[PDB]
């Protein structure tokens, strides 16, 4: 169920131990390299961080199932489950601090499987609820 | 870089509102944040890269939209004429929604219109970041 009002804590792992074949499934039938964003100065915290970076993702995995047509759309939607957790936290809206760099899909889904990696083992073992502020560095 | 016809038509502000207002789906876009505040050459600067923008949507947009975003294109496509060069690492960008990029675009020109046939613009050719 979800987590908005409670604390940003997981009771079994929504990352599956395959996300990185999902990932690279995508990346490799993408029918073209639509253009996204990534952060570009989020606060270099490794676990806060990943799911900052998720936060981030998981939009854009969003957006282009609204432009994507027919045959992506399972392909898009099984990375979106690897990474549609994070919709269940109160996470708040970006700091105006934050900036970001134009960028392809493909080094999206690059950084995303990276943070997945560094997740997994602590995904269902902690309170994240400290991750909900995106924070910038200074 | 420098222009013998004008290459801004007289009704960009219409073409650019009527793009903002009947926009079928936003998809997420940059602006510059730390640009140098010149008011000619910061003009082309954010056109490259609002042109660079619209070419970019039509790969995203539907049928429905090329019409509509070519127009815009039309409007600021003089830009490619020009061997600007590659961006400085010191420029930022921040993420905004299509019609904020639309209103800016607008009023850079505004801003260029008067200026557009007259001036050498190779002094705008290197983007420059803010202090």
């Amino acid at each position: 169920g979800s987590h908005m009002t409670q604390d940003c804590s997981f009771q079994h792992s929504p990352i599956s131990s395959d996300f990185a074949v999902k990932i690279r499934e995508l990346s490799d039938y993408l029918d073209q390299d639509y253009p996204v964003t990534v952060a570009s100065n989020l606060q270099d915290e490794e676990l806060c961080g990943g799911l900052w970076r998720l936060v981030l993702a998981q939009r854009w995995m969003e957006r282009l199932k609204t432009v994507a047509g027919s045959k992506m759309q399972g392909l898009l939607e099984r990375v979106n489950t690897e990474i549609h957790f994070v919709t269940k936290c109160a996470f708040q809206p970006p700091p105006s601090c934050l900036r970001f760099v134009q960028t392809n899909i493909s080094r999206l889904l690059q950084e995303t499987s990276e943070q997945l990696v560094a997740l997994k083992p602590w995904i269902t073992r902690q309170n994240f609820s400290r991750c909900l502020e995106l924070q910038c560095q200074p």
